[PDB]
């Protein structure tokens, strides 16, 4: 009569579905990985540690906006925050630090006059568009700047331009080259610098302006753990990025963000080019019709979950939360869909960068990753992801899904894995176990990386090697144990089953034991 | 494209059977049980050993037939065929001795060795004066069961040497039945008989039974066929009467009339494991209904994990002739696919002309069935009905056998003392053969019960420094592998211990190249 | 509690396994076509009667054996016998004639003396085998002859030689021109004519021989309604079969029998080719190895299921009943098994063509499957067989389909279906519904061929044919019923399925209803 144990054995989709019950409370673990964007609202110090202990498992930065500068000092103040709780290496908790590129992005100019100043635009009216500098900084309600200086090339009569995030459409009447004039069909207000879209288009901007490349170069320099690469749309896009972090960045992992028609169309080359995929499904939405979204965001977690590979689900999960406490009950609902979908880990956006409740927001996935978490139908899962998996002779793949079988036989309160480079431990969370994977390491890089795999909990392990080594494996399992308790996932007498390999070195984890908890 | 891996991919039964292939090569190993009866074709000591090279797992002796002394000879001889090979350790075969009780039969009497023959349509009289015991012809007919008019009915059949003769009875009394033959044919001496309708209130452990069960104990046998259970309190009766020192020999109960199959279940929870017992079972109920019969148990034994054994005239034809029938090869076939643990021949061994081909032949069954197994769907099927659990060795067999068809090992290798760590990973039905490792040897000769159970018996005497003696052992699996040609160097295989010694740990489990 | 309905029930196959019962009794429907072969102990009118009211659908003639004036005797009868019932309409039963041709055989010569004499081989023994045509009547231990002249160019030291359907086996020590030396290794004694196989072999003899080619036409003159082609070994072979057969003859089925390695390798091409197999096990076991031949009959059947064609499982199912009134358990087991498989008809050779109780057989294969159809597992087959049919516009497969799950939902008596050809029948049988599916024809042909498909119980309408269409139908509709009743496949009160077109003429099957028995 807890984690949905009753639900869990059900013979079919239907019977579990009709189980499920809001009286049988989870379990203490939460395995999908929580994401927060960083900004004015959430980048104080004090704040931070309200973040991790909320549970913020990875900080992102939008380099969108601000400066290498600001950055760094958002970066300096989340590592502080994570090395506060050094001191207790029990409960420390590794926190990752993400980048997430412009990209080719499409921005409005300046409004003329006041910073703040915004034009009422009504439907009817009209505006011109011009790619003018004089214009640039000096744009308004008739006359309206874009730095796409080729636009006109790739735009024809009849095509949409949506403004500001979806909000404002524009139909273009006439069309020379330097200039547009358009009908407006959807009005409200037009700030400065607002994403502008091109639902027709081929827009042919570089997958990496050299923007991009500075921001990445920075990236490698502040040993950030991973790239969120924007708008992303085949694979050669993916080995540019690759190649612009080097020899100096390849243990940096690459998400490519999926956010426009050709990124759906391609996304098999895509993904087997990156390290994850990312639903960015704010562009997403606006360059294909909104109520395809579900499909693409289905499509992509599913195939990512088949490959063994990490996806995020984003943007407007809380959007409401950003102004009131509580979340409406759509996004109640699209957070718990997204992990019973697959999401390996979702992201907040505004919510935490400068929305008015940024710990409530992270405490409200938590919550429902938690839930959803429990009601996932893993008897259909598993079986599915057996199948579809090839055979192999890889014998840590075999003692992984031995491991998985043998955690839904005894219902052990965690999987705890011994692993250098995170490998073995992602072996394991591809098969998605119910119990917790807790992956024990040195290495404190692939302890932050971790985050992105559903069931992954990453503990780092900064005791000196042994000169046994049989005794150092035990003295990690040990620290596995004793995290495991302190945290609430199991206690003493309890079963877990624990994975280690037959020699030291990456590759050889081979071993399977079912295992009282001393 | 071996061991039919390309049926076993299929999304559905139907289409696994559609990719069934005659060119697909079965593995070396072969995880069925194989039971012979031993008689005058086979109880030799030259014969015995070359049962043994061909696959013969359990001696049966039938009690129906002979004196103790004839039997303990029987054994004394399996006995010597089997130490013959203990000559090389990994090579050696445990072979288990059944005791299979005559249990309340019934018998016709002596001929006036000749045998009269009955005509359709003639009468016969059916008496109990035991003056004529021994003068049975045309006219009249002895059985040695006294109550038989008490029990029967004016219309009641009456069949005589196992269904080939049947008879209906005309007018009843007290000593006599008259009865019309409606089945003619060559009666002979001391034949079995069936009352089907009837309820047969005879003991089911006899004198006779109680003095041939101690018999069992005294010459040590690894386990008892009992005949004719009935109920649950029959299994008990004997279960006792094996008493105390006879406690750790498995009592396989013997369905073979109505009642069993209809107290099944509470017969089944007191059994150690089940027989289909297909000769008497096919006689007491119509024939066509066996194979029903037959499924079910195989079902509800495998549901349950205990073994189950299909038994009687699955390769007849093959006591005159060298080749089986083609019904005959489905049969066996079909015994291995439904998911028998064991499959035992009689006739064929213990009198034939040709017990050595009978015996080679459900050896080569077996294998190719075993192939064509559907596991996805078996496997999934027992892994739903067993009941979630907290003993850390049943998820450690489960997770075993999930290892094994991922990898396709070519093994999994136990060690036990019991048997029972082998047991929980047979329960589940890996592909894959189990080379279960132990030092008893009353173990290894009972794990032949258990589907893919393949014992062996080591020798070596226990190193003093623990890890140490459990290396030697998996290394004796190993070479006990290699040489039989289950797997070779760099194959995978799976290895399961425990983390002390003594029953009741095993809770590791290794994926492990061969060396 | 019968027809194992409780079993039907089951989510599982293995539960479905527990819980049939040998108390749950069937009904009265016997869905599996039985074929006799008819010789000395079946051949008179007396008994072929009787042989008829047993349940034998189909006359099996093998020409293997006897001369063309034996034959037409034999069929003559079968059409006394069948046509002795004609005076009942209602209780009329279509009895088709089949022939099975004797196709590329080898046989052994005459035993010397004796036309009744047999010889002793003895293992070890020396035995010659010649081709010198003087010897074809003086055969005896020392030498034997045979009818295949080019056997010395096809085998080698050490292939072996089966004679006498497989009990005496030779192995091959030398090989000259015109003859061979050979060991014999199972001895038995030997009489006159009997079969030779050589499993080795790339046996070369014509696939339709000028003595085939007589027989065909000598059926196609006594219209017969089926044909057994034996040793096809590829489709080629069945198109020559085909053209003498040509148009008197074109509406006879051509069933190819695979006995061969050939055969099996070629079987898709051979399938597609014919309009129905024969698994004939008795040459196959021993061209293949005994024990993989439960594996072909598997694969054969499963795909003619797939494919909706016509499969036949035969010889040996009940060899005991040549000599002893009651099988063996492995001969009772087998033709359960056989139906379980999914055969559409199983066959009887020696039991009721020489045996002592032919009728007791033909009895015991109508009850085992009577038994064994009520133990498949429908839930599975049905939707299996609805999964892998390929999608189709065709609104007589719907119309099928429809039919076939409305049968299980309200657990029907039958499925009534008028047919002009059969199609519209077979295409209800291909799903394998658990009612039996009662074909209203007034073609006498169609009639005889539809037992070839499990399930149809043909009914042969003779009344002539209503100005009003609709009245026509409704009096074949209502003749299915009366039949139905006086069989006891139902009675007043039990639904129906009814299966009717739009418009006279074939193809226009789209209509299922859902009818109270009067
Ligand atoms: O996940 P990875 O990178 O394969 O790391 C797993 C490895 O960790 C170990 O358990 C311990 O190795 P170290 O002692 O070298 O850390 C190995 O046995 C195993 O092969
Ligand atoms: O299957 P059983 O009878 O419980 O025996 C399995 C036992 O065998 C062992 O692997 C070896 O024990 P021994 O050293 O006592 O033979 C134990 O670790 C384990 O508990
Ligand atoms: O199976 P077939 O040969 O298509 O026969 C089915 C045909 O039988 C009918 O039900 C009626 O046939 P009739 O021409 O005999 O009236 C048609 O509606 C249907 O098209
Ligand atoms: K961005
Ligand atoms: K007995
Ligand atoms: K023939
Ligand atoms: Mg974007
Ligand atoms: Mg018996
Ligand atoms: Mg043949």
């Amino acid at each position: 009569q807890t984690q949905q144990l009753h639900a869990a054995m059900a013979d079919t989709f239907l019977e579990h579905m009709c189980r499920l019950d809001i009286d049988s409370p989870p379990i203490t673990a939460r395995n999908t990985g929580i994401i927060c964007t960083i900004g004015p609202a959430s980048r104080s110090v004090e704040t931070l540690k309200e973040m991790i202990k909320s549970g913020m498992n990875v900080a992102r930065l939008n380099f969108s906006h601000g400066t290498h500068e600001y950055h760094a000092e958002t970066i300096k103040n989340v590592r502080t925050a994570t090395e506060s709780f050094a001191s207790d290496p029990i409960l420390y908790r590794p926190v990752a630090v993400a980048l997430d590129t412009k990209g080719p992005e499409i921005r409005t100019g300046l409004i003329k006059g006041s910073g703040t100043a915004e034009v009422e635009l009504k439907k009817g009216a009209t505006l011109k568009i011009t790619l003018d500098n004089a214009y640039m900084e000096k744009c308004d309600e008739n006359i309206l700047w874009l730095d796409y200086k080729n636009i006109c090339k790739v735009v024809e009569v009849g095509s949409k331009i949506y403004v500001d995030d979806g909000l404002i459409s524009l139909q273009v009447k006439q069309k020379g080259a330097d200039f547009l004039v358009t009908e407006v069909e959807n009005g409200g207000s037009l700030g400065s610098k607002k994403g502008v879209n091109l639902p027709g288009a081929a827009v042919d901007l570089p997958a990496v302006s050299e923007k991009d490349i500075q921001d990445l170069k920075f990236g490698v320099e502040q040993d950030v753990d991973m790239v969120f690469a924007s708008f992303i749309r085949k694979a050669s896009d993916v080995h540019e990025v690759r190649k612009v972090l080097g020899e100096k960045g390849k243990n940096i992992k690459i998400i490519s963000k999926i956010e426009n028609h050709e990124g759906v169309r391609r996304f098999d080359e895509i993904l087997e080019a990156s390290d994850g995929i990312m639903v960015a499904r704010g562009d997403l939405g606006i360059e294909i019709p909104a109520e395809k979204v579900f499909l693409a965001q289905k499509m992509m977690i599913g195939r990512c979950n088949r490959a063994g590979k990490p996806v995020i689900c984003a943007t407007q999960m809380l959007e409401s939360m950003i102004k009131k406490p509580r979340p409406t009950r759509a996004e109640g609902s699209d957070v718990a869909n997204a992990v019973l979908d697959g999401a390996d880990c979702i992201m907040l956006s505004g919510e935490t960068a400068k929305g008015d409740y940024p710990l409530e927001a992270v405490r409200m996935q938590h919550l429902i990753a938690r839930e959803a978490e429990a009601a996932i139908y893993h008897l259909q899962l598993f079986e599915e992801l057996e199948r579809l998996a090839p055979i192999t002779s890889d014998p840590t793949e075999a003692t992984a899904v031995g491991a998985v079988e043998a955690s839904f036989k005894c219902c052990s309160g965690a999987i705890i894995v011994l692993t250098k480079s995170g490998r073995s431990a992602h072996q394991v969370a591809r098969y998605r176990p119910r119990a917790p994977i807790i992956a024990v390491t040195r290495n404190p890089q692939t302890a932050r990386q971790a985050h992105l795999y559903r069931g992954i909990f990453p503990v780092l392990c900064k005791d000196p090697v042994q000169e046994a080594w049989a005794e150092d494996v035990d003295l990690r399992v040990n620290f596995a144990m004793n995290v495991g308790k302190a945290r609430g996932f199991f206690k003493k007498g309890d079963v877990v089953i624990v994975l280690t390999g037959w020699r030291p070195g990456s590759g050889f984890t081979n071993t399977m034991r079912v295992v009282p908890v001393p």
